[PDB]
């Protein structure tokens, strides 16, 4: 297959209060809605993000015992492919766990729905790719926009981060490889204080999906990926990231919605003009936006993290701004971790 994200579905508590925090908060708008007995659901769009937010309304949906072992998050990273039938196929003789078989399912393209990391699962799609398209069974249309978005103007999905329970990374790897055709592009050994991490990115074949696989590392103290597996109760969703052609404009635009970033001391931006030459902000924008900048063979990557809202303090959001870079930065992700550390142990 040649996948891209299709959708990625969130589960949630409550469907009215989550789809206005990511219209009045990030500017999406509202593209389509699905209900049956035992869901309500809607599309947000913006950019190429196609955002799903389901609330269960029956025990028989999978979204209620979701909902009770993590509260809201990530559910269904759905992939487009143009032939699902034998994605599918391929993916299981490989591996996959199979959680449905290909078939219509609603007068809706043909769909399939195999095992991911912990209980999130993807959902194959069929599309010839010669358009944007509401996901299967959804009312309304992708030709929508937030007028009220002001300087806000999120691109698509950059990347997804993922909590791995401690030695579950190696395997989970693997599975990506073999089933999905994903390959590594990019590891890191994290520190922070005495904590450390393993990580390793695999990325889809076409590009387009990545995902920054995370987990403790046994040889080090208990800190944030130990927190968040204890909190989310499982390997899950820790952050999604999002592409903008410019992440200064971006954190002042959202945080004037409501949206709050972590800090970062002054003391990084003192010790950062003798690690790296910026070439498209200044060092004040980055200081006043607490944005950090690192660089890759490819060129130079601006990234944030948002402070969680999620009530168990569980999954927050990034704002990234790539300027030819085409991987990741052992200096950016240190001090995403060191913002992480600093918010949550003060
Ligand atoms: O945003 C990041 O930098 C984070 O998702 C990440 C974590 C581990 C890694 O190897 C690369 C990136
Ligand atoms: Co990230």
């Amino acid at each position: 297959q040649n996948f891209e994200i299709d959708y990625v579905e969130m589960y949630v508590e409550n469907l009215e209060v989550a789809a206005f925090s990511w219209v009045d908060k990030y500017a999406f708008a509202v593209a389509g809605t699905s209900r049956s007995a035992d869901h309500r659901s809607i599309a947000l769009r913006q950019g190429q993000v196609t955002l799903v937010l389901t609330e269960p309304t029956s025990d028989r949906h999978p979204a209620a015992a979701y909902l009770q072992t993590h509260g809201d998050g990530v559910a269904d990273i759905a992939m487009a492919t143009s032939d699902v039938a034998a994605a599918y196929e391929a993916a299981v003789r490989a591996g996959a766990e199979a959680v449905r078989a290909p078939g219509q399912h609603s007068a809706a393209v043909t769909t399939a729905t195999i095992g991911g990391f912990g209980d999130v699962v993807h959902t194959l799609i069929q599309r010839d790719g010669t358009s944007a398209e509401l996901p299967p069974g959804f009312t309304g249309s992708m030709d929508v926009t937030n007028h009220g978005k002001g300087d806000v103007d999120l691109l698509g999905i950059d990347h997804f981060a993922i909590c791995l329970n401690a030695g579950d990374l190696g395997p989970t790897v693997e599975y990506y490889e073999r089933a999905l055709g994903f390959r590594q592009i990019f590891d890191e050994h994290i520190v922070v204080g005495a904590q450390a991490m393993n990580s390793t990115v695999v990325q889809s074949a076409s590009g387009a999906v990545t995902l920054t696989l995370i987990e403790p590392d046994r040889n080090a103290d208990p800190g944030q990926i130990d927190e968040f597996l204890k909190d989310h109760q499982g390997a899950g969703v820790q952050h999604i990231a999002f592409n903008s052609n410019d992440a200064v404009r971006a954190v002042k635009a959202l945080s004037e919605r409501g949206v709050e970033f972590l800090k970062t001391p002054g003391a990084y931006y003192d010790l950062l003009g003798e690690r790296i030459t910026l070439q498209t902000h200044s060092l004040d924008d980055l200081r006043a936006t607490n944005v950090l900048a690192d660089e890759d063979h490819g060129g130079q990557l601006f990234q944030i993290f948002t402070a969680s809202t999620h009530p168990r303090h569980t999954i927050f959001f990034e704002v990234i701004e790539r300027q030819g870079a085409g991987t990741f930065g052992s200096s950016n992700i240190k001090a995403l971790y060191e913002a992480v550390e600093l918010e949550r142990t003060g």
